[PDB]
């Protein structure tokens, strides 16, 4: 089990446009295309970020290309983030798999304003961090992903993915 496994898991893999659960357009392993109701605008940035004329569909290597680019990004925003950097520097390999996984879904902003959880992971409170982080609407919306990273977090295990 790595990141990549686990975030194959979490977002699934769709070679046509589609809608997130926000009602956004996406494709792929859950690389968002935009947060416009245009399903033109989201064919235009398809084609741009595939370098070709898509017509919405894309091939399983052009999934996992993007997915790879993504995932890259977002370690690399980790890293750069004042805020993350130190946490991420602090935890186990498990448990750094799992805010990759929390920052590819919502951004370094997002995550970076997590501002108690972010603290208490810092602290290795565990325990805490879980019920902290289960009151967000991150959470309400996506309850069994949600469920499954906090999992992660807490026990520091690939148990919620096996
Ligand atoms: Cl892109
Ligand atoms: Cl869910």
């Amino acid at each position: 089990m790595n990141i990549f496994e686990m975030l194959r898991i979490d977002e699934g893999l769709r070679l046509k446009i589609y809608k997130d659960t926000e009602g956004y357009y996406t494709i792929g392993i859950g690389h968002l295309l935009t947060k416009s109701p245009s399903l033109n605008a989201a064919k235009s940035e398809l084609d741009k970020a595939i370098g070709r004329n898509t017509n919405g569909v894309i091939t399983k290597d052009e999934a996992e290309k993007l997915f790879n680019q993504d995932v890259d990004a977002a370690v690399r925003g980790i890293l750069r983030n004042a805020k993350l950097k130190p946490v991420y520097d602090s935890l186990d390999a498990v448990r750094r798999a799992a805010l990759i996984n929390m920052v590819f879904q919502m951004g370094e902003t997002g995550v970076a304003g997590f501002t108690n959880s972010l603290r208490m992971l810092q602290q290795k409170r565990w325990d805490e961090m879980a019920v902290n982080l289960a009151k967000s609407r991150w959470y309400n919306q996506t309850p069994n992903r949600a469920k499954r990273v906090i999992t992660t977090f807490r026990t520091g295990t690939w148990d919620a993915y096996k």
